């Protein structure tokens, strides 16, 4: 069943609520975006209004194959009016069609819905900056001081860097890059474009990037792995065994790899700068682990929850021990004690 974390009281709306079988009284069902712990349960089958943003739309009907008259696609920064209920998506820089939902309620109410997000300061100049806010759903992902990771842009320098310097050095090295879902896809595209060279990958990866329907990705990407030294794997792959047997698969073409593992925050962050990184090695193959994150720090979660100043915080992530919720629950009074409440 439907949990209440999910339903947006007052309206006939739930959020990423897809893995339930019909939830009683929903009339219009929202997607923040196309990563499976969200979507999960959609299907040809389904046969109710899907809200969502025109990337997430494209996902759903070539990937999932959705029906088209039951996929309703928003723009972004745009008032928009669903079953008498004014709605607006905003950009939740996290992966590519990922929004972000505020809900004028008919009884005066405002509800934001980050779905999944990595806060910046410049959601504080988006149609944020016009009112109250009386109810956030937050992603609470990394909602502990000890979360620390650098920048994106910093991340993609030093991936850059590394393998513009591991090629100049020697010519037949092959670089891979890990993925098993939509985001993150800057690290394989500034690789590549450094290196003057287009990203080979699976005609499964390459139709899944297509649906993001964005020329600048369409001209980095194709399916002969052959003209291309850059790669794309499944992330299951960058390990020392399926990197040499992939170097087997090139025909002599290569005779070393360096290979980066983008994941989320590790605990190596707590002791190690992104500069000091140094990958695993074992003979020609290499790999780097890069922190290149989708979702808020600690301190960018707390600067705009301080910001937006909501009456009432219910966490999305994080949400099953009570260990978890107690901590998380002690952070916001601490940020709104801080904050003049
Ligand atoms: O995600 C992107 C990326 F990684 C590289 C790029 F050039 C463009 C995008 C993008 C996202 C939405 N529109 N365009
Ligand atoms: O955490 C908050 C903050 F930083 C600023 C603020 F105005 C309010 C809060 C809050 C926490 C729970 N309910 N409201
Ligand atoms: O363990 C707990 C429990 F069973 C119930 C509860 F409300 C809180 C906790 C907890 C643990 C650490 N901090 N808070
Ligand atoms: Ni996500």
């Amino acid at each position: 069943t439907c949990p209440f974390y999910k339903k947006i009281p007052g309206t006939g709306f739930t959020v990423d609520a897809f893995q339930y079988g019909v939830v009683e009284g929903c009339t219009a069902y929202f997607l923040t975006h196309f990563h499976s712990d969200h979507y999960a349960g959609l299907s040809k089958h389904f046969t109710f209004p899907v809200y969502c943003s025109e990337i997430t739309g494209n996902l759903l009907k070539n990937k999932l194959h959705v029906q088209e008259q039951y996929i309703h696609p928003l723009p972004l920064d745009t008032e928009c009016i669903v079953n008498g209920v004014k709605v607006v998506l905003l950009d939740a820089n996290h992966c590519p069609g990922a929004v972000m939902i505020l809900f004028y309620l008919p009884n005066g109410t405002v509800i934001l819905h980050t779905g999944d997000f990595r806060a910046d300061p410049s959601m504080e100049r988006s149609l944020l900056a016009d009112q109250k806010v009386h109810m956030l759903y937050l992603d609470t992902t990394y909602c502990s001081p000890e979360y620390t990771f650098p920048s994106q842009q910093e991340v993609i320098r030093f991936a850059i860097n590394t393998a513009f310097e591991a090629v100049t050095l020697n010519p037949h090295a092959l670089v891979v890059c890990g993925t098993y879902s939509i985001g993150k896809e800057k690290v394989f595209l500034a690789i590549a474009d450094v290196l003057g060279s287009k990203v080979g990958m699976s005609q499964e990866k390459y139709k899944t990037l297509q649906c993001l329907n964005i020329p600048e990705i369409n001209s980095l990407i194709t399916t002969d792995m052959c003209s291309s030294l850059v790669h794309l794997l499944p992330m299951m792959q960058i390990n020392f065994k399926g990197l040499q047997s992939h170097l087997k698969k090139c025909g002599g073409k290569y005779n070393q790899i360096l290979a980066f593992r983008p994941t989320g925050w590790t605990h190596s962050n707590k002791f190690t700068r992104i500069a000091d990184v140094i990958p695993q090695t074992k003979g020609n193959i290499s790999i780097y682990g890069i922190p290149y994150s989708e979702h808020s720090s600690y301190l960018e979660m707390k600067r705009f929850v301080q910001w937006l100043k909501p009456q009432k915080i219910i966490p999305t992530v994080n949400v099953g021990t009570w260990k978890s919720r107690s901590t998380m629950e002690k952070y916001f009074r601490e940020w709104k004690l801080e904050a003049g409440y």
